[PDB]
């Protein structure tokens, strides 16, 4: 996250850290996610779509910090990793950008909500917050674009829905974004998400209930003027959610 504020997992209780087993005991952070229902974690497909293997990876919920453990944080198992199957990456836009996991303990049990554990709600079909509208980000992504390392605490800021007519300005992205996909970003561009950002969500208050909106996918480099982020409009999937988080 380029700018914004440290933050605590209190405050943003959905985040979950997904982490990457490597030959050794070396274990890297691999992108965000968020907690859907106590059993499903969604993310980006971009994230694993290069080591599809549900056993290398690592779920963590209640974690405030990168790699310290956090009081009442818990980790989880990948039991079974959902890409998207129509998923594909252009020269910008990475299409259909969405993935689930389905996490369980060493005990072979799901999420046990806590203050710092809770589930995020799902949009309903097709509504999506008005365009101008203010939503969060959150993640251990990179606080500037020239960092090689991410920062130890987490992030989170504050950035502005952007309509698909403005996003779609030659001088923005031209037709590369498309319907199933929502801008948003600082109107001063001084805060963003960035790389290290990805898989996680895009949080909007919809009618006085916290949403998730959004997951982090791409965007022409940070903060850059006129380059907003782009998220993967989770509203148009709720299809394909309802499908494959029932057995
Ligand atoms: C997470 O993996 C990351 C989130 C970037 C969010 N960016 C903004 N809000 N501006 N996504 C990606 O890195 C994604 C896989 N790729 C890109 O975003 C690429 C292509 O669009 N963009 C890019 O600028 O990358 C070049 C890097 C800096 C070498």
């Amino acid at each position: 996250i380029i700018g914004g504020e440290f933050t605590t997992i209190e405050n943003q209780p959905w985040f979950a850290a997904i982490y990457r087993r490597h030959r050794g005991g070396s274990v890297t952070y691999v992108c965000g996610g968020s907690l859907i229902s106590p059993c499903w974690v969604i993310s980006a497909t971009h994230c694993f779509i290069d080591y599809p293997k549900k056993e290398d990876y690592i779920v963590y919920l209640g974690r405030s910090r990168l790699n310290s453990n956090t009081q009442g944080e818990m980790k989880f198992e990948v039991e079974n990793l959902i890409l998207h199957k129509d998923y594909s990456a252009d020269t910008l836009a990475h299409h259909n950008d969405i993935a689930l996991l389905k996490i369980r303990s060493k005990e072979g049990r799901c999420a046990q909500p806590s203050r710092t554990i809770q589930t995020i709600s799902l949009p309903s079909m097709y509504n999506d917050p008005q365009f101008g509208t203010s939503c969060e980000i959150t993640g251990f992504g990179k606080e500037n674009s020239t960092d090689y390392l991410y920062p130890e605490q987490l992030k989170m800021t504050v950035v502005k829905l952007i309509s698909h007519r403005e996003c779609q300005q030659p001088h923005y992205y031209g037709s590369e974004v498309t319907t199933k996909m929502l801008c948003a970003a600082d109107p001063q561009w001084k805060t963003d998400s960035c790389q290290g950002d990805s898989g996680g969500p895009l949080v909007c208050s919809l009618q006085g209930r916290m949403t998730l909106t959004g997951i982090v996918s791409w965007g022409r480099g940070c903060a850059l003027k006129d380059k907003p982020g782009v998220y993967t409009r989770v509203s148009h999937f709720l299809p394909w959610i309802r499908s494959h988080t029932k057995e």
